[PDB]
């Protein structure tokens, strides 16, 4: 067991191994509070994340075994990766707090699209990557539920990593959410993450949020009016009656011509795009086909585009007591082994 030592930073407090120096706030949000550090074991910055209150309650406790589930299953290049899980507890009994390890990026998406206005070279590698991630985490019966700029990041060559997950289930940007999430639909499409990733490709090619809502209705107000009110097809989809007759009651709004909103974008961008932002989720492209896209020509290997071994998932329909999430998250913490260094990282 390493020493820890303890440190406030921006009012909150930090209890962390020794080998972690250098602490600095790069954020703080709902999935947590989350630090630069230097790992003086390695000699690489990594990012931490401290669990915010993960005991506190019955949905907090199986968030905080699902959130370390889901990271320790998570093994590739484009997705966030788990360095380290830690907790200052000595016990089970003392066991409160959480602490998440991942080598820290250089900028996320926001960061770069306001930074420099993106070649389509770019825009092709970027999404590409978000794809091959993509991709993978779908393979796992996976879906994201919360891509977006923020929680996509890149190092000096433009490498892509996934971050965090979206941890609902049954402060927190619409922008880039599905309109079936925002509208109760009840059986996501793991499509949901391709909506997302069209919202982001739009954003890199234009530098404009595509859809930037100031509410709820607003952001559904937006969407429409670019992919159009539902058609018949969509329609005959929707038990509601009063659902139904509301629609209808709408100015009936065109699908637009992508070709004119994406004006002067490499044409090959805009037919994906228009296979990514349909109403519709059984017709949007998926990942797998996604990646086989002429637009990613240059880039795509189908056999470097690997998948993920299965993930077991069946806690998602537990309903235990909280000191059963907690315990079963402790055991979690205590199994985990770290990833070998890389062939890279040594010498001769
Ligand atoms: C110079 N570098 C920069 O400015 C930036 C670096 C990053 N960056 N790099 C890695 C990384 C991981 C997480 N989340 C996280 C974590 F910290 C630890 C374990 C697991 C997880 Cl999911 C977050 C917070 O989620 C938004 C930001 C992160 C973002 S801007
Ligand atoms: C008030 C206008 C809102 C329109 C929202 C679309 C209605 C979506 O509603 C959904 O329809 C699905 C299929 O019938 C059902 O499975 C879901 O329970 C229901 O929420
Ligand atoms: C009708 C109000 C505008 C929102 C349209 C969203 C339609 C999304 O598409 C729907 O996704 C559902 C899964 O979530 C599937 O069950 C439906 O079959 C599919 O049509």
């Amino acid at each position: 067991r390493p020493t820890f030592y303890r440190q406030e930073l921006n009012k909150t407090i930090w209890e962390v191994p020794e080998r972690y120096q250098n602490l600095s706030p790069v954020g703080s949000g709902a999935y947590g509070s989350v630090c630069a550090a230097f790992d003086t074991k390695t000699g690489h910055r990594v990012a931490v994340k401290k669990l915010s209150r993960p005991f506190q309650s019955i949905i907090h406790a199986k968030r905080t075994y699902r959130e370390l589930r889901l990271l320790k299953h998570m093994k590739h290049e484009n997705v966030i990766g788990l360095l380290d899980v830690f907790t200052p507890a000595r016990s089970l009994e003392e066991f409160n707090d959480v602490y998440l390890v991942t080598h820290l990026m250089g900028a996320d998406l926001n960061n770069i699209v306001k930074c420099q206005k993106l070649t389509d070279d770019h825009v092709q590698f970027l999404i590409y990557q978000i794809l091959r991630g993509l991709k993978y985490i779908h393979s796992a019966d996976i879906i994201h539920r919360d891509l977006k700029p923020s929680n996509l990041a890149v190092n000096e060559d433009c490498e892509l990593k996934i971050l965090d997950f979206g941890l609902a289930r049954h402060v927190a940007t619409r922008w880039y959410r599905a309109p079936e999430i925002m509208l109760n639909w009840m059986h996501y499409n793991q499509t949901v993450d391709i909506w997302s990733v069209g919202c982001i490709m739009a954003e890199l090619l234009t530098g404009r949020t595509l859809f930037p809502g100031t509410d709820h209705i607003d952001q559904l107000k937006l969407i429409l009016r670019l992919v159009g009110t539902p058609g018949a097809e969509l329609l005959k989809k929707i038990s509601s009656e009063s659902a139904r007759n509301y629609i209808q009651s709408l100015a009936q709004m065109p699908k637009m011509n992508f070709a004119n909103v994406f004006i002067g974008a490499n044409p090959l961008a805009v037919d994906l795009l228009e296979k990514m932002l349909v109403l519709d989720s059984d017709k949007r492209i998926t990942a797998a086909q996604a990646l086989a896209h002429a637009y990613f020509a240059q880039y795509h290997d189908p056999d470097d585009e690997p998948v993920a071994d299965p993930y077991d998932q069946s806690f998602e329909s537990r309903d235990l007591l909280i000191d059963e999430w907690k315990s079963l998250t402790y055991d979690e913490v205590i199994s985990f082994v770290p990833p070998p260094l890389d062939q890279e990282e040594m010498e001769s």
